[PDB]
Order: C-alpha cells, then structure tokens, then sequence
C-alpha cells in the first residue's frame, strides 16, 4: 500500500506504457 496519490499518478500512468513489458517482455526478465 503506497501513500495514496504518491504513486497512481505516476504509478497507474507508468502501466500506461510499462506494462508493454509488465506484461510480456517482462516473462523473460525472470528466464527461468
């Protein structure tokens, strides 16, 4: 839990692009 609004702002905003990889890419950012 963040400190309300500390993130979401940019938080919620960064999966407006980070999750491209947050949901993809990122799989292999673990490899095995």
């Amino acid at each position: 839990p963040p400190l309300s609004q500390e993130t979401f702002s940019d938080l919620w905003k960064l999966l407006k692009k980070w999750k491209m990889r947050r949901n993809q890419f990122w799989v292999k950012v673990q490899r095995g």
